[PDB]
């Protein structure tokens, strides 16, 4: 988040799809509520729709979308980006701003061995490596204990 208070930095005037994940209800009315305020092209609109560019969370990336959209070269942007960028007058730099976005995506055609046992958690790590275009190891694998693992080897690559 280092946007220059003198001329801060445009985003692209482009279409912007916007999801929230894990928010509370009372920051996701305001972030929608700002979101069609600015305008300029964005809209709030499977794990993900498949129109989805933007997640916004509140903090480090930890539900199943914000894992799927770490993995499927999503911006993952913070409440305050929305409200910054209203505050900016237009869509700020999503870089600058301290947007997140893992390019390409970091599973693909990746073989992935989760030393775990059955259960929700395995099933969600799953799917997000599905999501991501990776395959579960039913030689080249990454072997994950956990989802924080698997978070860790997505945003480490390239």
């Amino acid at each position: 988040r280092s946007p220059s208070p003198v001329d801060p930095k445009r985003g692209a005037v482009q279409p912007r799809y916007f999801i929230t994940t894990s928010l509370t209800e009372k920051e996701r009315n305001s972030v929608m509520e700002a979101i069609q305020k600015l305008g300029q092209r964005a809209v709030l609109v499977e794990i993900l729709p498949l129109n989805t560019t933007h997640i916004v969370l509140r903090g480090p990336p930890r539900s199943v979308k914000a894992l799927c959209g770490v993995v499927s070269s999503k911006w993952l942007v913070q409440p305050s980006y929305v409200f910054d960028s209203l505050g900016a007058g237009f869509w700020l730099d999503e870089e600058v701003e301290g947007g997140l976005r893992y390019f390409p995506p970091p599973l693909r055609c990746q073989r992935f061995l989760l030393t775990m046992p059955e259960g929700v958690v395995k099933t969600m790590l799953q799917r997000v490596v599905e999501f991501g275009g990776g395959e579960v190891v039913g030689q080249d694998v990454v072997v994950v204990s956990s989802g924080d693992e698997l978070l860790r080897f997505a945003i480490s690559r390239d």
